[PDB]
């Protein structure tokens, strides 16, 4: 037998960071979950208990943590970048770094109709997401994501004219629910090192930004003949707006959202243009992916 | 042996319910989770195997979502009176019911600066909660709460001049991190029966903001000595501002987040008042209660 | 306003032990997370910023971790009884103790038919529980349970004979699955403090092991006509064979499994006494409670 | 812009099964997650709304219950070939199918020493899985794990050797705990289809319970150098007995343990070779991976 690949280190690191501004008084924190895996030759470790090789996942926890004393955090394209790159340059056999961010919202609170200095709330579940791998001789691949965008639209949604067999029983629908969690990814052109990373910095932000509001946007104002039509019209927008991403890829669940026949009560009308009332599916769910890129 | 309590019916059923404005297009959804437990004469189900008494809990599941059907389903202090009370009037040997009900966030989307007409967000898994104790003859007892509203501040939390003796490690500080997720209750005075809950339909709304502004800005304002001295400012704020409450109970957990003493590397500072890059952790927690009610 | 009640401590403390034998070599571990909840003369902790009162929940922490290594952690009845006098005896102003523990299995491996001395398996999720409330003057009450077990029978189980009016559209069988996750709770008489606790240790895992074998027996053998007439058997029977129980308590979700009717389908037969193919129903579910006290 | 890669499909399809042995009166349940993905000729209902080319995802629902209805639904590896193959040989425009199973355990309780005809039980949420990926023209590719099995050996474990450097602060240890829970996944040969993955049927159960026996023994008798030599010995050894597994996939977190100084109380010493009582740390852990195929 032979290891044909491997690859370790620590996960589900947790990280907050303040600024402080002395001169206005505001404060403003981050809070992420970090993830690196190594790769290189490391092989004798598992083969040959060969411990000379291991970098210690303890020891990449405590450069997580200094990383963070030393540089920004914000963009996390730029700290993913930054901390898989120390990596690969200080240990000459560690040939790639694989880092993953999470980043957890913590918005200023607003008081009284201004902005809080120092006071913050988590405003859902949504994460800004990257996975940043740094090979050694070949460069710097970005994908910045954002998941957990939890959305529903009441009207405004059909599906008809799809495939009947005898394994179908859906009915077709001019009028329906349609709601998702977003998961949208972003890749960019491969990087060539730190230096180029840095110097597209602005469009790391900007680039989030586009991407939340074109989903959020074309979400709202699609008339939907599907959830693969309206995704395509987000990816398709996307790339409009940003020349250096590559790719958009989209996971979109469909969760289900019943009508109720209480018609064997009191010939009570629940369905159709009469339906008010509906049963939220927990499961099942469609899955809907779809990956867009330049002609 | 003897059954000295008893109830029993149905959890977790989810409801969806949307109102349509003809006149104006726009489209307003609720959504919610429901329990709903009886009490009453039904020992023989245990006792004796009979089944007679049983309103079975499949007809309760049926009941909730024909209660939405013809019922509004906001406050949600209405809605479950309705429906507590809808099962001790109909059902001879019944005599309690219980109910909880989750209400889940959709908040209208802002598209372009413009309210959507049908399309919402997520903004958080915070919740409204009631729970409906419809006991006949005994009226109706409500709790309301608001939960998993997630708040940090960065600066002006302290905590000194605690007990110290041999079992003490913690040393005392005037600047710290505090962070929490707020689950606050406040209870009504007692009514006597839904024509009396239907009287006060507007201060359930209005209660409900009120508990959640008075949190957000005692929490951002004060110059905190303790998690205690600052959950009683909230509670004392509420039970002043409404005359219908008999108490206000909070539960806060103390989400730590700890100082990284990096010294050891190359003489770091990132303690005290240099301290920047802090570890979250997950557990353990303080948790700290209390519930305050009228002189 | 005046503070009606408060409490505060540690909750989520994760505490492992482990025994080792040098006389055989094997080792047992202990695995448990631990919540203390104080009270007492704290108001002016809430009221006045008096810090002063405060055993820090810190402390509460450290406590934990000494009084598990000076003292058995098993039974976990005992270690909570410990725990719990400690705090009342210690604090002249703390007047009472709850402490909740949760004991995670960790179950000796066997490896080829035999005991391995230092290896263990989490089998299942299924936790022992105690809740220990240590009140200055009034004793000692404990409430020991078990949490998590999961079984399902493919039949001999029915339901008919239940209320029909016009909320039902549930038919009658006499040929179902049932399923749940069982959580039973036995209330110990009071105890006088820790000497009276420490004069009936081996009656603790005792009572666990029958309260178990007891709640699987009976699931397994009852033709059963319901859940509450089940849970019911299962309750009388503990009660019988220990004296020293007060009540059992009984809390049991029905986990709904549906027929799938599939004669849309080239009239495929799979419903009544063809079924062989059901749809597992994450929610709603039902959801039956009794407390079974002496005649 | 142009569509790259798509794929959709039914996640989260919860089915049981029971087998009735109407000579014995045994009855064997199944119990499974599904998830089933399909591409192919799809891209114009993204580009162009033309759900023409759209199986229903609401009819994939309908087919994996058909499906089950209509064959054996174990060894899983065997119902994923079929529920796949069935997809691209019943739509000319569909050519692949990628099938996800997760296995639930329901294991036959032993009631009085016997095996209950007709009683389950869930020891432990450990699964067994299978991903099949069938590809019209390239035949059927299969990935067989088990997932979810947790494990923990309190002494026989050592970690020295490593790479030291100004990042380190990590001590050398000689015994230490080892805790982790497995995911291993083995990939079988290429299949050319479902003749040959019929021919090889009785190999799926018996490589599974070897991959499961060789990860336990390995676990327990080793005296491991690291989580990368012990977990090397494991894939080899699966790899020595099955010779149509082309490679082994191991996936191991290191959920560590802290010794706790109480030193500072009392003199009090458990640490080193007087370390009894330790804090189960729920965040971060080291995160290690491997893939071994044939020399
Ligand atoms: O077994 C281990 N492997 C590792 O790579 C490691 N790093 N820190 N501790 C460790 N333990
Ligand atoms: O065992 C049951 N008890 C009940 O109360 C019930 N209601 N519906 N199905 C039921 N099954
Ligand atoms: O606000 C706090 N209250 C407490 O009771 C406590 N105990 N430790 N830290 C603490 N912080
Ligand atoms: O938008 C949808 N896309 C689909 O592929 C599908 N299948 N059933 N319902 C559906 N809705
Ligand atoms: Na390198
Ligand atoms: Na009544
Ligand atoms: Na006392
Ligand atoms: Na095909």
């Amino acid at each position: 037998s032979a290891v044909k690949a491997a690859r370790y280190g620590k996960d589900n690191v947790r990280v907050y960071k303040v600024h402080k501004d002395e001169k206005t008084g505001v404060q403003t924190v981050y809070e992420m979950t970090v993830c690196v895996l190594l790769e290189g030759e490391i092989e004798t470790s598992y083969t040959k208990a060969d411990n000379s090789v291991i970098v210690a996942t303890d020891s990449i926890k405590n450069t997580i943590y200094i990383t963070a004393k030393q540089n920004p955090v914000t963009p996390p394209e730029l700290f993913g970048s930054i901390l898989g790159t120390h990596f690969i340059e200080k240990y000459n056999h560690i040939h790639a770094a694989h880092v993953n961010i999470v980043c957890h919202r913590w918005t200023r609170m607003d008081i009284d109709g201004k902005p809080h200095p120092h006071s913050f709330i988590r405003d859902s579940e949504e994460k800004r997401n990257v996975q940043v791998d740094v090979v050694e001789g070949k460069g710097i691949d970005i994908k910045s994501s954002l998941s957990g965008l939890t959305v529903l639209k009441s009207t405004n949604s059909q599906f008809w004219g799809f495939l009947r067999d005898e394994y179908t029983t859906l009915k077709e629908t001019w009028d329906r629910i349609l709601s998702t969690d977003v998961d949208a990814t972003w890749q960019w052109k491969n990087f060539s090192g730190l230096q180029e990373v840095r110097s597209h910095v602005p469009k790391f932000d900007a680039t989030w930004a586009t991407a939340r509001e074109v989903t959020l946007k074309t979400f709202a104002e699609d008339n939907s003949a599907s959830v693969q039509a309206t995704m395509y019209k987000m990816a398709e927008q996307i790339l409009a707006r940003q020349q250096l991403i590559e790719t958009v890829e989209y996971s979109l669940p469909n969760k289900h959202y019943f009508e109720i026949d209480l018609s064997w009560h009191k010939g009570l009308q629940n369905t159709g243009k009469n339906a008010e009332v509906f049963a939220p599916q927990s499961d099942p769910n469609g899955l809907i992916k779809c990956t867009v890129g330049r002609s």
